[PDB]
Formats: structure tokens, sequence, C-alpha cells
């Protein structure tokens, strides 16, 4: 099974705006480039987020990490047994993502996934944020999470759980209209309450948002003000019912894709009981 | 196996008296109604105790929780293999109990049991006690425990352990008369010392008592005084020999059913040694 | 010297609105009445806030606590030596405020102050909030703080420090207009960063706001939503530069008087260095 | 496998001397009698040591505890499979030892062993020592340990490990004469460094000593003085190389059987490496 | 008495080199300018180090902080009583250093000292290091320390202790030649082992070095490499005998003035015993 | 699988120089001799390092420890199944190494390995360092680690992982020349980040270095100075990227074999993710 | 007042025996010589115990430490005011004891005392014990304590308390014969329960014993065995009633002077109540 979400690549129409957004607003460290992708760091990893030019204005690929070469071959076996097409990343691709091995595939609705092992770390170039943020919570929980939009949540669930080994944490019925709600399914693969959530939202993007977790509540408060100065806030500060992430949301430069910047969630384990919630917000998060 | 006791439903002759008892005396939060049942909360769950009108004046059903849908199907398999009749709760019932799935059955002596998963939580309506109680100890240990009266403890034991997966903690020989004792068997299914105890008591009720665990010793002391003002005390403060719950007992409005309000018990695990005790009270608990 | 702020009395045009505000929105416990004043509790004290009818729509009196009878006589001596007029509260007044002794005086700009000792506690009637709030931080730090509006900050400073024994913590230059700021002076008399702040604001009220400190960040988040539902929010969540209180502001039913509901400030002692800040908000607190 | 050593029974020529020894010198609580045996307590158990009259002046039986009835049947199966004779204790015997079930057998060299479950606890009669001792370390580690004398350590080892499930901790070569040592084998069955040690000593007793573990170093120091006043000391205070028990030894009233009264040993687990030591004493323990 | 060292101003021949040194090498945050001085931050203070153009290539002034206005007047009284000339900083100077009041004087050998209160803090512009450094240890211990070169240590000692209220921590005999040592006197005014040390070194500078204290050992290790890349290292890593600061030394761009970048010293209090050391280095610090 | 590295034997041209090096410089305790080998201790074990005369000037054997006799037989089975030749150490050899049993074999490139159980401990002769070192970190992590030079890392990897049960922690690409790097593979067998690393270095020795871990940072600093006085330093203090050992390197008296003396590394477990690093030093370690 | 006992000098008939005793038996570090005195260390101080040749076979002087030069002058003033003769140590003496200043005097019964400040520390030569001892408890509590024999305890008490500033901790009536006891008075001058005790013993020595405090109980146990091997033990292990030092006693090479080697005493402060004890030993300490 997948151990954690390790990296995200975006293909965007406004590379300079994304560069400013990730550095001066979010606080990530610029980390050079690989090919036509600008790289950004949140920790000891050589890169966590890549930004390349493209008309998609969307998530172009997600890197799903396993712990060693044998684990990667076991995932190849799981894909074969499930009839899921995949290819082995070539040397050029391994070099581009700075990994020792990877399998390239897509989820049932077209999102490219890369299952990899052996990522590059650069402790001799210690992390230096570009904006005042004390650090991010990553480690064994990976980079954060994202909410994946899908046309068929049951079909997506079968793939992410049965093939990739994610596990359902809980469900939130998200009220859309007067008598319309969407059941968002939240999936974990480590202690992070969720790494991927699945929802049948009427949005023309592959994801609704990605989330980064900062070390302190002040990190979140300060970030809110930077994103507000940029005119990007989409939600007031609030706290979620299920993971209890205390966060705000803001627009990325790609329309309809948001970032969530948060602190202090609950973590999970093998004893996490599936439960259902009727609201996303325990408090706050008023939409603006 | 069952993971925890999640809810209790009572069918009672005096609904208003039960309402006052659970709120002003015990401290639970009123939480509206579902059908003809008044609902009461002790924590983040949408409800923990339901009270409906009925001549039984007794426990009408107990909800036994598992952690996910697959666990529920495994319980269905266990019931089938054991020859225990059950039905699948219909949509109306799922809606009524606010669960994602449930199996309806009875124990060997007629107590309706509901095995369920996916209960509703409402963190956007944070718990507010109706009387001064700092909170209850629930979580993975469920709502509390009850003592189930049975005509044949061996037969009840075989069902609760072999079919439902409860585990014997210990036994207390409860002296009834000069040369008559009843061997009460205490069963766990999580860290709570017991969730169900079985005893062959000469009482015409399905249970002898249910127990709620408060966070502090003062919570218990204050509650004693509220129940004393109501004229309901049945035992002085005391502490049990086996779980070391420090509690008092009081009459509910249903004759012969008591509540136990306690604090500070021992918890158990896979290393809990079966032992036998000759008394229920390490100290106190004088009957009044 | 004064040890802490113990109580506040308001004279208001809409007593029912204040009652609902203090209970259902703020979470205080209704605690009966004394004379024509409705009483409200935040802790073990018989009362902390009193609300009486009056056209002022303002703070009518503040209770400044000392620790014993001899301390009260020493304050009487300080008042005499400073030429500050005062009277000794009569039996009726002592009974009304539930204190063993008190001195009645005014600050230089007309705010009635009551210096008292021997307040009433009622631990047999344990605190029960009227809205979901886990508790307030009071104890030796008293009930909270207020910002006192004055026409002459130097004159007010001389009285509060030299006569009453408050000590300057720090100053914030609060920008009012393009080239106009008001230097707010923050005074402590115990570990609370400030109990009274002095500012020459162009407001027709005796105070700008009073502040209550809740135990948790969720207490603050939940309260924000209750005050938002009431249409009373005046500031978004934020954190102050000097005391680092994380709070929001809301309108009380008395025009131009606000409440601040907060969490997590720094505390002070004899080693607190006077410093100057150019902004009230380290982050957040956008006015709405 | 055996979980812990729970009780010891001695058959002795001088019952009154043993009574005084166990109470006034060691500090155990007198706990009545069962049949012709005087009972002694160290904790919540109804009894830990029994003393009956007999010419043996030796250990008459040792009680080896398991956690439940099914575990007892599994031990019966292990005995059957190994060809070890045993009988099931009858009702009279169960009553005498205050247990729910037991198997009676002998080790290869004639020591009666009783494998049992469901011992009696009496928390309503809290432990009261007969001499100043703050308490004993028992719980999951059982009552203590004993050193079993055997003519053939390999044969004894095969029985205790393969049949009963004890595990080797380590070995000490105990120098007896100029060019003669005995390899003492120390066996655990829980966190206690050893519960039974095996040694081919030239002593005409079944055991060399039994050990009780007190809570504090002062407990040991005070006990030394009581046993010294009784003229029973056989070793000065010292500390063992392998378990690091800090103890002294003294003669029981039965010639050639000693007691060890100690404090502060190391505990073990599944990661304990077998090692060999050339001396019993890290420091002290000079023979007197 | 002086409470702590709060700021340092340098007058230097190569302002750009100092700018790069303080930011990219040391890690301080650039914080704009005041007049012809470039400002640098280490924490919440608006500035800690100022760099202005000048031929001195030396420390131009040191800011000595007190906690309030009355403390400043008491220092004025001490200066008057001691016959030490001083002037009161005018409005322009107060504005330039961002303080509420200050006294300008010199030590007996010409170093300008500024005794001040009410420094500016800017928590709304949170500290952001320019190089990877997790933070500095400042707070009540002030910015760090410096070693003041003097022609007459006894005369300097009398001034710093009797007039300014510094206290001797200890002395190190620093061997200069074969039979020549200089007794360096280390003075504290808060928990920092020393804030000013006095030594009669044959150097043509006012100070030998200034020291900044980083939060972690890795901060120091990483900084060593940055200063080594710049070709500035003057000492290998080492640890001092008296304060046990673990540090290295490097050249600033002003010849003969060094910086010390360190971690982990001992702190002092009223119980610190004066002692004498024969070496500066407990280990390391080899000169290069 | 192998549990830990327990001992090292060197065959050297200058036994007296090695004796002085291990005692006065490193701090090990001289512990007599066995045959023609001088023995040295770091802890409770009778010996950890042996030095015998020989022209090799290299590591002559490494002792790989398992926890009991059955574990040793399981290793014999693994060797048989893998076709790896081995012999059983005879009584003389067991006596020489002070072990209860051992298997003698070689790795694929000629390094003699001894797999053993039942080492001798001598707690009655407590460890006494020969130079100021507070102690070493050994225990379940064994004596330390070494870097094994091999001509074929893949072949060495297959043996150490598949046959002996070591597990890959991570890889560092060690740059040798302008366009030449060697991929060093770091292997663990317990919590120690690595016990053996494999690298295809162009060195004519079996190992590049062995490492000992001291308890404190001062232990390392003091040791640096002792080895510097001896003229043996080969690296300045630094910290590694992968295990984060803070250490320095020095020459042993055998040319081309170094010692690493370090502190404070990270430890590993079953959740350690394989990663790749481009440098050995997070900071420091400049070669001298 | 005196702050602590810092050093002891002995004049002895057998310097080599004292050298072996202090190093190989007690564990102190040999630290060269000063004049005709051999020096010994227990910590960072250049020396703690000096041994010179002399027929006295007794304590020749005790060093009483104060914290600074002004404290030394205040002691000179106290001596003058009390009429106690003293001289100022000359340069040669200061050099000999490695102190910055000292006053030479005697107690009323001829023991030379040296009151000093500014002792030498040598952290660049870290402490290395000569026998297995983990370290000594010194610091602010000084080197240990001694029991001073006096002909008139009241007269000695007046001097040590009124002149030197020691404070009575408690008294023990030490039974000498059938109807003869000596009231030993125990005096502190810091947290150490006592630094000097006064007793009218019929011994022809200035002191009965001096005591060193080791860090661990094993340090004491191991030391007991070393002193036993040397044939010097005078008391078995035991614990004192008043300070609760757990120690043993042994003969020094000077007849009638003993050493006490201990662990774990209680410490004192301004709230220590004077009490009386009838025995020296809470347990143990049997004389041999
Ligand atoms: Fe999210
Ligand atoms: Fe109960
Ligand atoms: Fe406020
Ligand atoms: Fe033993
Ligand atoms: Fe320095
Ligand atoms: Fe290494
Ligand atoms: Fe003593």
């Amino acid at each position: 099974s997948i151990e954690r979400l390790g990296y995200l690549g975006f293909a965007v129409k406004d590379v300079p705006a994304w560069d400013h957004f990730l550095t001066k607003s979010v606080g990530l460290m610029a980390a050079g480039s690989a090919g036509d992708a600008a790289l950004y760091r949140a920790d000891q990893r050589a890169w966590r987020i890549a930004v390349q030019p493209g008309e998609l204005d969307d998530l172009a690929y997600a890197g799903l990490e396993v712990d060693d070469a044998a684990a990667l071959e076991r995932m190849a076996d799981k894909l074969r047994q499930a009839g899921v097409a995949f290819t082995r990343g070539d040397e050029a691709l391994m070099q581009q993502r700075k990994v020792m091995g990877l399998l390239c595939l897509q989820d049932p609705f077209g999102l490219p996934l890369e299952i990899y092992y052996g990522p590059a770390e650069i402790f001799h170039e210690p992390f230096l944020p570009s904006a005042p943020v004390s650090g991010f919570v990553t480690g064994d929980q990976g980079i954060g999470h994202f909410v994946r939009c899908v046309p068929d949540t049951a079909k997506a669930m079968a793939f992410y759980t049965e093939v990739l080994g994610f596990v359902l944490s809980d469900i939130i019925d998200i009220q859309m209209g007067p008598e319309t709600s969407v059941p968002a399914h939240f999936l974990h693969c480590n202690g992070r309450h969720h790494t991927i959530a699945l929802a049948a939202f009427p949005i023309p993007k592959r994801i609704h948002h990605f989330m980064l977790q900062a070390n302190t509540i002040d990190d979140v408060g300060y970030a809110f003000d930077r994103l507000d100065a940029a005119g990007r806030i989409t939600s007031l500060l609030g706290r979620h019912t299920n993971d209890q992430t205390l966060s705000f949301y803001a627009d990325t430069p790609s329309p309809m894709i948001e970032v969530e910047f948060g602190w202090g969630p609950r973590t999970v384990d093998s004893s996490w009981t599936v439960a259902r919630h009727s609201r996303t917000a325990m408090w706050g998060h008023k939409s603006v």
C-alpha cells in the first residue's frame, strides 16, 4: 500500500504568479528547476511542489511514496493483479523527479499518479522559508492532502482503497443547495487524518484544494494576512469537524483551485472509527 | 467482534420524568427527537440515549458499534455461522438511529441488539451539559456499561463471548441471602473494564443498571447531591472491587432500574487476568 | 495596591438583550438578581457582571479587589494621602455587592470605582455555562480587562499608577486617521498583561470594550459563530501584538461598547519591560 | 505458557517460627487459615504464601498462574502432548487454594506444581503489613522468584522451557570451590528478570531461596535490621550482576532455605539477550 | 542598574560587505534604514544592529536597556552622583533609535553608551532570517555580549560595576605570549553569563568581538560552513570554560573585529561564584 | 537475522600504538588479554575490541550477535540454505572470544565474520574509561558501525540483506572526483541508523572506518582535542546527512583505517523510508 | 557568611598510603602537586583535597568559600568585630591554594580555617576518576562535610553560627556507653544538610570523619567493595536518621580518622525545622 503523498506537480498558465504565491504568500522555499518545472521545498526533500507551464491550470501529477524498492515491486504486482495499466518511469523521468524508481499510471478519472521510492534529500541546504512560517508538518505524514473531484465516488473509492491501500476515515455530507449534498469520503494511508478525499463536486478541476500544515497557530494567522493582502482569501479562519484542522482557504492563481493553510488536526490510526458528519466546519470557515 | 457499546434506548411510562432525570439530574444534553424518541447527548455523538413511551419501563435496545462497513459484514457472517437470526435495518431505521448500517437481532433472552457502523457526529453543536458535569469518559470505550439480567449465565456467556467477541474480565460472587450468592460475570470489548456484565438476579427487568463515567470526582459528588435532592439515591458513595469505579447508585424513574454515576476506574487490556472477588464494594456503597 | 479587577456593573437600556447576550452568546451563567440588577457568573464567585436598567448604556461601576480588611484600610490611607474623595459603602451596599467591605470613589473622569474585600463564593452551586464554553481564566488575574476612555491619559496614568498601584506594561500607538494616532497605555496589577488600558479615544463611552478570557481556542471559535449568528461581530479573529490575546470583538447591545472574547495571552511579572508597538494586531482583527 | 508465579506453600517443622518470621520480620500480613495451612498476604490476593506443618522443612508446592480457563486447557493439552502426568484439582483443592481451576503435576525432580486460573482477590480487606514495609512489587510479575535445585539442569531446562514456556534470561557460573562452578540458569515468563532459576547445587532442599521484592530501598534496609535482630542474616547487602536486584539474604526457620529481600531489579522483554556472568554479585553480598 | 544589552551600532568602511555578512552569512533579517544606518533584526525588536558608513570600522555605540522611565531617571541619578557626564537624547535621536527615552554618555575609554527605555517591537512583521538559522536567544538576556578592550581593567571594572551595576561572573587568564597573560573579566547584568567582558588586549579596536546565540547546535554548524565559504573563519568550533558557549569565531568585514556565533551556554544568577580559569577553551577553538 | 555488531578484532603492525590510541586517546578501558590479543572495553561486556599483532593492519574479524542458542541455529540454517560455507567455532575459540557458541564464515569478499550468542559480561568490574569520556552508547545497538569496502556493492548487498538480514536505511552518493561518485549503502539491523555500510571505495583496506558513539557532545569535543594533540585528526567536527551523527574522524595507527567518534544520531525502525543524499555532510567535516 | 566547604588539607605520616587510598579506593583524580602537597580532584576544581607529609596524621586546614571579593572583606569585618584574630594570606599562599584571596584564622580549638574566594577551575582537563565512580555531588554544596571534635560544643557552636554564619539543622544524641551520650550538632551553610557537625567525642583527632557524596547508589556499593578489599571497612552500609545519607564508613590511613562514602541525602533550606534524634542510623551502619 501507498505510505504517503510525497509531491505535487501543477501545470499552470501563470508561472510567475504561482512562483510569487508559493514563496511570498505561502512561504515555501524556491529550489531551482528541473527541466521546465520550477521547484519548491517545504522541508528536507529536494522538492515537494513543481510548477510547469501549461493550459490545464490544474494538478498535473501526484507522487505517492513507498518505503523501498521491494515495496514498489509489490505495488506493481497489485496493479497487474487489478488490471490497472502502468509503465515504469525511464531514467530521464527518474532524474526529473529525483527518485530511485517509479511507476506511472492514472486513477480511473485521468489524474496521473506516480508511485515511487527513494526520494532525494538535501540536508546540506537546510530549509529556509520565503515568508514567515516556522515550518511544516510533513515527515511520515507526507506533504499534506488534496480533495480529488470525481464523477463516481464509489468507483474512485474502490480504486483508492482496494488497489492503492488507502483506508476510509469518515464521511461528510456537504450541503450544496437546498436539498442537495455531496458525500465527501476522507481517506488516510498514515497518521494524517486524510491524504486524499473524494467528492463528486460540480467543478471542472481535478482537485478542489491542496492543504499544507504549518507548525503553529501563529503561522496560520500570519499566512491569512499575507493571502488577504494578495486579495486571495476564500474562507475565514475555521476548524473542520472531522480532522479538526484549523485553517483558512485561499485561491491559487489557477481558477477554481484553492489552497488550505492549517494547523493542529487530529491524527489517526488502526482504531479510527468511521463516522458521518453533517457539516464541514465545527466553527468558522465562513465563505467570502 | 463488537468494538464498544454506543447507545441505549429505553421505553418508559413517564417520559417527562425521564427527561428531567437525564438532564437536570444526570447532566445530559437534550438533543431533540427522532420519531417518538427524545434524544440525549453526552459528547460529540448526535445521540447516546433515547427515551420513547412504552409500558416496558425497561431497556428497549442496545447499540453495539463496529468501526466500518466491512466489520459489519464480518459480524453478519459470525451471526450466520452461529445460527443467530438477524435482519438488516431498513432505510427508515438507519435514519432513525443516525447510522450508516445496522443488523437487528436479540440476545438469547430477548434483549434487542443493534450492531451498527457509521454513527453521526455533530461537532458544530458542541456538547453543553444540562447540569454541572465537566464531561463524560466515552471515546473508544463507548458510552458506559450495563448489567444484563439473565436466567442462565452460561448460555448468555457463550453468546456474548463466542458470537459477539466480548472477553471475560472477572467474576464477583454477589451475596444475596444468608447462603445464596450470584456469580456476576464482567465482560469487556475494549479498555473499559466491562461494557456488559451478566448476572442471574431475581429482578423482572432486562438490566439492573447502566453506568455513565464522569471526568472528575467532584462531578460524582455534585451529582450525588442532585440525585439526593430528587429522593433517588440507592447507594452511598463507594468504590468497586473489580473495576475500582468510584460511584453511587440511584433509581431511574423506571422501577427496578438504577443508574450508576462514577469516576476513576481501572482500564483493561490483553493482559487482564481473570480473578474472583467475594464482594462488590472495596469500600462504601452502603445500600439505602 | 489593587490586586485585581473583580466585577463590572452595566446600566443599560435593553436589559433583556443584555441578558440574552451574556448567556446564550457569551456563555455566562445567570445567577439571579440583587435589587434591580441581574447577576451573571463566570466561575465560583457569586457574581461577576451585573446588569441594571439605565439610560447610560455604559459601564456604571468597576470593582477593584484587595485580599483582606487591612489591605482595604491601607487603600483608604492611600486615598486620604492623595486627596481623593471616598465614602465607605454602607451595609445595604455591602449586601448588594456581596462583599465584606468597600470604598466608593471615582477615577478623575467620573467612572465609579469600588475597592472591596471579602467577596462571596458559592462552590455548592457549581458554574454551569449557558452556551458551550469550557470555562474562563479568572482566579488571581480577576475577571478580565477593560479599555478606559479618558480625555487626558497623563492625568489618568498618574491616578491609576500612583494612587491605585497599577503598573505600565506597554504602549501601542493606535493609528486613527492618516496622520493621527492615540497612545494606548496598558496597565497591570497582577499576572494579567493588562487589567485596565487607558486611551484618549473620540468615543462617548466610559469604555471601549471589556474582555473575557476563555480556556481554549475552540471556546473562542465557537463563540465567534454564536456572535456572528447574532449579527454582532466587529472584528475577525486576530491576535494582539502586546498581550498576544487571540480574540475577536463584537458589539454588546449598548452602542459603542464592545466585548472581546479571547484566549492564550502572555502573562506578566516584575520583569516585564516597557516597550512600544505601532499596531494593535500581530495578525488578523480586520474590522468588519 | 505460564504467565507468572502466584503462590508458594511450605511444609515446616516450626509453624510458629515461620509465622513470626513472615510477619514480624518479613512484613507479610497474616490472613487466617485454610485447612491446616496458615496464610500470608503481600497484596490484594487472598493469599500468597501458605505454611503447613510437615517434616519436609521445604517448599511443598508452587502455584503457576495463567490468565483464564481456556489458557488452563491449553496447558493441559501441552502436558498431554509432552507425556507429563497430571490430575485435575478437585473441588476441595480448588476451595483450599481459592482458585477456579487447577492442574496438579510435578517437575521432573519431584516438586509439586499447580497450574491454575481465577485466583481470589479481597480488595475489601486492604493489605496491612505486619512490619514496616511500604509494599511489594507483584502484579503481572507475580509474587517473586525462587531458585530450584536440580540434579540435571539440562533435563530441568527442557521441561521448564519446552513444556511450561519459560524463557532463558541468562546464566551465571557460580564458583563453589577452587576449580568447581555451577551454571545457574535464570528463566523468565513475564517482565520479572527471573521467576525460576535452575542450579545443580549440592543442597538437600528443593530450593535454595525464594525472593520478595519491596517497593523502596529503605524497605530493604529496614528489613535487614529486623532480620539481623533475629540473628538470621546470611549475606550483607549487595546487588546481583544479572537482574541487578539489590538485596540481602537471611535464613528462614527451615534449615538450608533462605529468603532474599530486595529492591530495584532490571526487567525483561522479548529483546533480552542471553549473556553469561562469572559472578553473582556486581557488588556486596559478602557471606556471613 | 542596566538590565541588558539591547543594540549595537557599527560605523564601517564597507557597508555592502557588512550587509551581506549580517544577512547571508549570519542570518539576520534586513529591516530597512533609519537615517544613514542600515538596520538588522534578530527577533521582534524593530532593530538590533545598525550599520552606518564611517572610517572607524568599529563599534560606534552600544544600547543599554532599562525596563521603564523611572528606571531611566534612577540611572541619570547614578550618573550624576558618580560625576559621569551625560546628555539627554533629543527627539531626533529618540526617533532614530526608536526608543522612548535615552541618556548619552561614554565609558571611561571613549565608547559611546546609550541607556534607554521603551524600545519598539514589530510583531506584525514577524522575524524572517536571511540564512538558515532557527532563531536567536535574546529576550531578557538581550542581544548577546561583547568583549570591550580597555587600557586599564581596574578603572573599567569600577565604572561598569559601581556606576552601571554589572556584576563580575569570573576571570580567565588569557595567555598571550610565553610569559604574558591578560586577565579578562566577565560581567553579567541578567542571566546571560556575560554581557560585557573587559580585557587589556593590544588591539586597536574598541571591541574584540560581539556574540550572537542561536537556538540549536545545527544553527551553529550550518553558520560555520557559510562563514567558511566566505573565507572568514578564525577559530574552529569549540566550547568556552566559563560560560560553556559552544561557538566558532569569524572575521567581520572590519579588520580586527570578529563575530562569535554560539549555542548552549550556562546561565547565571545571584548564586554565581567568582572563579578563575587558566584557559578560554574547555575544548576546541583552535585558531586558524 | 543478525541482531547487532558486538565486537571487532584488528590485526596490526604496531600493537603499542594501538594500545595507546584506544586508551589514552579514544578512552576505552584496557581489559587484559586473551591469547595474543589485547582486549579493550567500552561497557559491561568483557571485551569489545581486540588487537593482535599482524601484518594486515586491518580489521581481522567482526562479531555479529544473536540473542540465544536457537537463533544461532536458525542462522546456521540460513547459511546452509544460501550455500554459504561456515564452521562451528571449537571450544578454544569459544573460550578466546568469551562466547557460548559461534559460527565462523566470511562475507563474499573475504572479511571473516563470527555469528555468536552468549557473550560474557563483567558487572563486578565496572567500566572505567582511560580518558575523559562519560560513556558510550551501546546496548541493543551494539558497539557501533563500520564502513565495509567492497568491489561489488550489489553482490555485497545481496549477502548482507538476504543472508544476514540487514535492511537498507539509505544511500549517499559520495563524490570522489569531478564526474565520479560512489553510492554508499547504509544498513541497519536494530535501531542504530547503520551497523554496516557498503561502498566501492578505491582503498586497499577491508574497512574505511569504525565508529564509536559517546554519550555527550562534550565527550566528542574533548576527544577531538586528544586526537589533535596526537596529530591524528582527518576531519573537522561535522554532522552527517543521513544518520545525523555529529562526529570527527581521525587516523588509527593502521594506515588508511580511520576512527569516527560521534554523538547524537537519529535512530531507525520499521518505518524508515529509503532516501538518497548527495552529500555525506549536512555541515562541517572538512577534510584536513 | 560562609557559603560552602571547598577544600581540605591533611598532614599525614604515610603519603603513599593516602595517595593509593584517595585514588584507587575512593576514586579521586590525582592532580599533581603544589609545594609539598599532593593534590586530588573530585570535579572541575583544580583541587579539592591536599595531602602533605606531617606527624599530625590529621586535618591540617579547611577551606571555607565565599562568592566574591566583597564577601571576603565582609567576613574580615565579622572577624574584626568578633575579636577573632586573622591574617591575610600572602601571595605565596594564594598561589599554593590557587585562590584570589584568603583570610587565615583558627576555630576556638585550634583547627586552621582559610576563608577564600576565587578558586581555580580547569575545565580543559576534565575530571577522570581513578576508580569506578560516576561522579561526586559538589557544586553549590561544596565538597562534602566533616565532623569536628571539640571539648566544648556550646563554645564551638557560638563561633560557627555567630561568627561564620552556619545554621543548626538538628541534633543527634549519640549513645557512647550505658548511660553516656554526646549531643552532636549538625550545621549547614547551604543546601547540604550539614557541612560541619560538632561533637564532644573522646577522640584525639580534630575530626572524626569527612564525607564525600557520590552520584549513584552503585557508586557507593562498588566503593564499599574496594575499601573492603583494602581491609578498611568500619561500618556496614546504612542510612542516617537526620540527613538520610546512605553510606558506609572506612578507615583512612591516619588512625582514628574515617571517611564516609555516601549517596542520596535530604537537602535543606530556610524552612528546616530543628529536631532531635536518638540514634545516628535510621537503618544499618553496624560497626565492624
Ligand atoms: Fe482540506
Ligand atoms: Fe456498574
Ligand atoms: Fe482587550
Ligand atoms: Fe534470588
Ligand atoms: Fe564571546
Ligand atoms: Fe561512520
Ligand atoms: Fe557524615
